[PDB]
C-alpha cells in the first residue's frame, strides 16, 4: 500500500496578525476565580454600569410585537438621520444622513474604513502606545503600518512635524484615537489642525476613533470635527458602547463623506448586512439618554486613582479621558502583571500588548472600594 | 476608495426596489414577491427568552467566538443530526450566515485564490470573494439538468491556487437540492486536489422532500469542510444576524481571529436568542412553506411557465423570454408585481419569484402574472 498526506492551509495573513500578549493572563486571572480566589480584575475595556434603563424598556416595547427583520444594511433612516443631528449640532456641521453608516461597533466601522479606503500595500501611520486592534484590521485589510511611537516625557503627545517627515506616496491614511486607549490622553488642538492641514496638501485620510469622547475629565477635549470643515479628508468613528456602556448591543458608526459612505456601506452590505434590528432601535433612544452620571462617576474614580499612585511615588500621564491609566514599572511588564496576578490577584494588562514595554494598563471600571482595595495590594506589591 | 469595492458587481436590483417604494407611495398595491427573509414573526418563546435576559440590563461583551453554551448547544444539534462528535471548539458564531460565510473567505483565502462557484448563484457570494482577495470561477448549471453542477466542469477548472468550491443547497435562487452522488463526487475531488467544500445550508429546514442531503451527510471529520448555517431562515429571525461556521480546529481558530478583530462578538441578546431557539421547532412555517410551494408550482404549471419545482427554500426561478430586467420592470409598473430579474444571480431569461407572502396574495399576483403573459 501507498499513504499520502495532506496540508490543511489557512490563509497566511492570519499569521500576519500580532499574536495575543493578554490571551494567557485572562485565562490566569479566571483560572484564580474558579478556584475561590479574590481577583480584583483591573483589565475591562467595558464600563462596569448597565444599558440604561430607558433603553431596555424601549428594545423590549420594539421586541415584544416579534418582527425582527432585515433592515437597510447602513442602517434604518432614523438611526442615520439621529446619529447625523446629534454630530451636526454638537460640531455645527450639516451632516447628512447618507454620510452616516450603522456598524457592529466601532470595530466595524473601522474595518470598514480601512477595507474601503486601503488598496493592497497602502500604509496607515498608526501612535504608539496603541489599541490592539487597530494593526490586525489593517492587515486583515491588505494594508501596511508605520508605527510611531509615543513618549510619557511628550505626555504622549504625537509630533506633528515627525508625522509630515514619515509620510510617502503609499501613505493612505493616519489613525487618531483621542480620547486615547490605553493612556487616556486627550489630543492637544494644535496638533489636530495641523494635521487637517497635512491631509489636504498631501492627500490623506484622518480616520479619528472618537468613542471615548463622553469620558473626559476636562475641557481640554478636542475632536477632529472641531477643526475641519466638511469630510472630504475625515472619517469620523463613534457608537454607544463607552459612552452608554452598550458594549455588547454592538451599534457603532461612521460618517465621513457620501463618497466614502457609499464605499463603506457596500462593505457593510455584503459581509455582516445590517446589525441587529433591536440594537438599532435601542440605539436610537440611547441617543436621547443621559450618561451624566456615569462620567461622573468615572471622574471621580479617575481623581481617586490618580491621586493615589502619585503618592506611591508611581509613575504616568494623567489620563483626560477613556478609563485607563498607563503606568510606568520597572523591568518585564508581563511579567509584573503574571506576578501581581499570581501573588496579590489583582490583574492588569502589559503595556507590550499595546507596543509600549515596561507600562502596564489598568482600567477604572470598578468601585472606588476594589480600586481602594486594589493599590492597597498594588502599593503592598511595589514595596516587596 | 479601494480598487476592490470598484470590483464588486453593479447591483441588477437597486431601481427595481426604488420603483418598489415609490410606487407604494403613490398608493398602489405592491405584492412584492422579492423577500429573501420568510415571512413570520420570530418564535414567541424566543422573543420571551430575549426579553428575560434584557431585563436584567447586563448586555456586555462576551467571547468572540459566541458564548460557550451557544457554541456547545449548536456543536450538540448538528452532531446530533449528522452522527458527528463535534466540539464547540469548531464552531464560531457570527452576524448572520453572510458572516461566517465572509469570515471563511478572509481565512481561507490568499490574493489570487480561486473560488468556484455555480450559477445561478446567489448576489453576496462574489461581492465577498471580491473582497478577501480571490477570483471567482463561476460554473453554469442548467434547468434542463435541474441545475445539478457539472463534476467535471468543476475538475476542469482546478489549479493550485483553487482553495475552495461553494455549494449552496437547498439553492438560492432555484430550489434545488444537490443530490447525493454531485456531493460524494465533490468530496473525493476536493481529497484528490486539496481544496476547501464551503456548504451554505441556512435553508435545511425549509425542504419540501425526502431527498435533501447534506455535506455532512457525505464527509468524514472537517478538515476540508467549512459548515455554514444559522436561525435567519430556520426560525424566522433574520434581523437577529446569528449565524454559525463550523470546520476543523484549525479554520474555527483563523475564523474567531477575523470574528474578533472585525465586528467581535455578536450582540450578546441575540446570542441568548439563539440559544433558546435551538429548542423551538419550526415544522409550522415549513408545512405553511409547503403548501404555499406546491400551490404556486400548481398555477405556474397550469399557466404554462417554465420551471424546477423547488425542493427547498422559499423561490421559484421560472423562464421568461426576452431581458428578464425589462421584463420585471414592466411587471412592476403594469400589474404592481415584483420579481426578481435572474440577470441579478448571473442567469439571464429566468425570474425569481419568493413565496414568503400569504397564498391569498400569492393567488392575487399569479392572476396578475398570468394576464400580463397573456396580454
Ligand atoms: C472599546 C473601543 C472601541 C470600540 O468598540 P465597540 O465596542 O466595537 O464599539 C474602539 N476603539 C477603542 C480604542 C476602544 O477602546
Ligand atoms: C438568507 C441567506 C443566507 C443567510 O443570511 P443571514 O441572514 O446572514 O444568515 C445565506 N445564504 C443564502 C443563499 C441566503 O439566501
Amino acid at each position: 500500500k501507498i499513504h499520502h498526506h495532506h496540508h490543511h492551509m489557512v490563509s497566511r495573513r492570519i499569521s500576519e496578525i500580532p499574536i495575543s500578549k493578554t490571551m494567557e493572563l485572562d485565562a490566569k486571572a479566571k483560572a484564580l476565580i474558579k478556584k475561590g480566589e479574590d481577583v480584583i480584575n483591573l483589565t475591562a475595556g467595558e464600563p462596569d454600569f448597565p444599558t440604561p434603563e430607558p433603553v431596555v424598556e424601549e428594545a423590549v416595547r420594539f421586541l415584544q410585537k416579534g418582527e425582527v427583520k432585515y433592515t437597510d444594511p447602513r442602517g434604518i433612516y432614523e438611526l442615520r438621520e439621529g446619529i447625523a443631528k446629534r454630530i451636526g449640532e454638537r460640531y455645527k456641521k450639516d451632516i447628512s444622513p447618507d454620510q452616516v453608516v450603522v456598524t457592529n461597533g466601532a470595530k466595524q466601522a473601522l474595518f470598514n474604513a480601512f477595507m474601503a479606503l486601503l488598496d493592497p500595500g497602502d500604509e496607515v501611520i498608526v501612535f504608539s502606545p496603541v489599541w490592539v486592534s487597530y494593526i490586525p484590521q489593517i492587515i486583515l485589510a491588505g494594508g501596511t503600518v508605520n508605527v510611531v511611537e509615543t513618549f510619557m516625557s511628550k505626555n504622549f503627545q504625537p509630533s506633528l512635524e515627525e508625522v509630515e517627515g514619515l509620510l510617502v506616496g503609499k501613505t493612505k491614511a493616519v489613525l487618531i484615537n483621542s480620547p486615547n486607549n490605553p493612556t487616556g490622553v486627550v489630543y492637544r488642538r494644535e496638533f489636530l489642525e495641523g494635521l487637517v492641514r497635512l491631509a489636504k496638501k498631501r492627500n490623506f485620510y484622518i480616520i479619528s476613533d472618537e468613542v471615548y469622547d463622553s469620558l473626559v475629565y476636562t475641557d481640554e477635549f478636542t475632536s477632529i470635527l472641531d477643526v475641519s470643515e466638511g469630510f472630504d479628508r475625515i472619517v469620523y468613528i463613534n457608537g454607544f458602547s463607552k459612552s452608554h456602556s452598550m458594549t455588547g448591543w454592538r451599534v457603532g458608526y461612521l460618517i465621513s463623506s457620501e463618497k466614502v459612505a457609499t464605499a463603506v456601506s457596500k462593505i457593510q452590505s455584503h459581509t455582516t448586512s445590517c446589525i441587529n434590528t433591536v440594537a438599532q432601535y435601542a440605539a436610537l433612544k440611547a441617543l436621547e439618554v443621559d450618561n451624566s452620571y456615569m462620567v461622573q462617576t468615572f471622574k471621580e474614580r479617575k481623581n481617586f486613582v490618580v491621586e493615589r499612585l502619585k503618592k506611591m511615588g508611581v509613575k504616568f500621564v494623567e489620563p483626560e479621558g477613556a478609563f485607563y491609566l498607563f503606568f510606568k514599572v520597572r523591568g518585564d511588564d508581563v511579567k509584573f502583571c503574571e506576578r501581581l496576578l499570581e501573588e496579590k490577584k489583582v490583574a492588569l494588562v502589559p503595556g507590550s500588548a499595546f507596543l509600549k514595554p515596561g507600562f502596564v494598563r489598568l482600567s477604572f471600571a470598578t468601585s472606588i472600594e476594589r480600586l481602594t482595595e486594589a493599590l492597597d495590594r498594588i502599593e503592598d506589591f511595589l514595596n516587596s
